[PDB]
């Protein structure tokens, strides 16, 4: 009466060790949840802890989405809009991307991943607007998954919010999440906008979500989150032949005494495919690679093109274009 599927839960495992022996990494996770129903396929972790439940991280770049969402969904935001992605600052602090673009449309922050195009798309709602939203998506809530130990991750109050945080959390950093709670806020992109519960247990009865945004503008999201696959993409080493893949990568620093240093990175990777009608959500994230780079899309691509493109042949999904 488990939802998990051996043979995923196999695929995962043996892809999640290979990609951490092979980085030097301290320690990582998979999660493939069924996209439709919330149900874990597969949970993996390498020796210790389940991590994937009990442990809250920044979600960094793999936030980027939400935002983005509630922007369109709010109507204020049209995808061909432009907007100014120049490095700013908010008092002493600077919003910046690691390479300098003036102006980018709403597919160029989701394809090129930018720190400050997400954040002024934040910046056009209340600090209770942006809270209510990432509350919606169970970010500092409890799951009740049936694991024991389960994080509820952090949402600081917005009243005690500084302009600095609204737009550090817009892209993913002041606020924390599990691995598995980043693979249910996805759900509100997969199951046309309504945020799915999260369960090991084989459902006898169709979940009801909530709503979060309209379903129209989760599917403009997931054809904007293909272009992260496709060339000028940053994930596109997750590319899956035969399916149209939406994705998000983040690579974030990590916090060594209240401080980020450049040295220490946490690798995420989350996508979902068929990106037009998803079955599963595969996640993944390799704390502290030290061989063979330590970007996303080098690191943890590689693992979600495995675990999703075997995910899809197990499950008896035909490819939806021609192989290469
Ligand atoms: C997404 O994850 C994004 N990553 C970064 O911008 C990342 N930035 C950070 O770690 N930080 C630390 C925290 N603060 C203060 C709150 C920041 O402003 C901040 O930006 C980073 C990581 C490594 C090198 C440079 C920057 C961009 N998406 C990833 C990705 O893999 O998709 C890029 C590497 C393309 S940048």
């Amino acid at each position: 009466a488990l939802s998990l599927d051996q043979r995923i839960q196999t695929l995962a495992y043996e892809e999640l060790n290979k990609a951490v022996e092979y980085h030097q990494a301290k320690a990582g996770t998979v999660v493939v949840l069924d996209a439709r129903t919330g149900e874990i396929l597969a949970l993996v972790n390498t020796p210790g802890r389940n991590r994937a439940v009990t442990d809250m991280i920044e979600p960094g770049s793999v936030m980027k989405p939400f935002p983005i969402a509630k922007a369109l969904d709010s109507g204020k935001v049209d995808t061909t809009d432009t907007f100014n992605t120049l490095p700013y600052k908010i008092g002493p602090a600077t919003v910046q991307d690691t390479h300098v673009y003036p102006t980018l449309d709403v597919r160029g922050i989701m394809q090129k991943s930018s720190n400050v195009g997400t954040s002024k798309l934040s910046a056009m709602f209340t600090p209770k607007e942006m809270y209510d939203f990432y509350h919606d998506l169970g970010v500092g809530v409890r799951m009740h998954s049936g694991f024991p130990g389960e994080s509820a991750g952090v949402l600081r109050n917005w009243r005690k919010w500084r302009p600095i945080e609204q737009a550090t959390m817009s892209f993913g950093y002041g606020l924390q999440l599990s691995l598995l709670q980043l693979a249910r806020a996805y759900t509100v992109l997969t199951h046309d906008g309504e945020l799915l519960p999260v369960s090991f247990e084989k459902q006898a009865v169709a979940p009801k979500g909530k709503r979060v945004i309209k379903a129209s503008t989760a599917k403009k999201v997931r054809e904007l989150m293909v272009s992260v696959t496709e060339a000028g993409g940053s994930g596109i080493a997750g590319a899956v032949d035969g399916f149209d893949v939406g994705a998000k990568t983040g690579t974030a620093r990590k916090l060594v005494n209240g401080r980020y240093v450049d040295y220490k990175h946490v690798a995420t990777f989350i996508g979902f495919a068929p990106a037009k009608n998803p079955r599963v959500i595969v996640a993944v994230t390799i704390d502290e690679p030290t061989a063979n780079g330590y970007y996303s899309g080098v690191v943890t691509g590689p693992v979600f093109k495995q675990v999703m493109g075997g995910s899809l042949n197990i499950l008896g999904v035909s490819p939806t274009k021609p192989l290469t």
